[PDB]
């Protein structure tokens, strides 16, 4: 499946280069962060792939931002839709609090577009839990 583009609530141009779609190759020290610098969105954090066609899907997966630990991803939400506008729920869990390389998996199902809401995330600073999302990369498998 390959991956026509990455949409997301908000990204980050300004105060780094962490735009949506640097989520979309598996180049590790390259990253997707929400957009911190003023004015920041910090919430609520999403990340929307396009599929170039429709495809039977049963894995995500979710390679932590490897230099920091803001924004990483320990809690979340996978839909995934036909037309880009009506989702469907197919998983929700949590994720280990690590760099590690993580895999959300569920049942065979058809999807275009698979969308990460990201219900839970921390960060290295002390009040930062759920402020930022990062992703070096999401990626959809059959
Ligand atoms: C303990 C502490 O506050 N450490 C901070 C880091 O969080 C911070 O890292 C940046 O934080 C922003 C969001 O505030 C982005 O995630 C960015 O990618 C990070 O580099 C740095 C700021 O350089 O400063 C302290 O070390
Ligand atoms: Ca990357």
């Amino acid at each position: 499946p390959r991956t026509v583009k990455i949409t997301a609530s908000s990204e980050e141009t300004s105060g780094e280069n962490a735009p949506a779609s640097f989520a979309s190759d598996g180049d590790m020290n390259t990253f997707w962060h929400s957009k911190w610098s003023s004015p920041a969105h910090e919430g609520p954090h999403h990340l929307t792939l396009e599929l170039d066609n429709v495809y039977e899907i049963n894995k995500v997966k979710y390679a932590p931002r490897q230099d920091s630990k803001n924004g990483r991803i320990t809690g979340y939400k996978v839909s995934v839709s036909l037309d880009g506008e009506n989702f469907t729920e197919v998983k929700t869990g949590t994720l280990e609090d690590n760099a590690a390389i993580k895999f959300i998996e569920f049942d065979s199902v058809d999807a275009k577009y698979v969308r990460l809401d990201v219900t839970d995330s921390v960060s290295d600073q002390a009040n930062g839990r759920g402020k930022f999302a990062t992703a070096a990369e999401v990626n959809v498998h059959g």
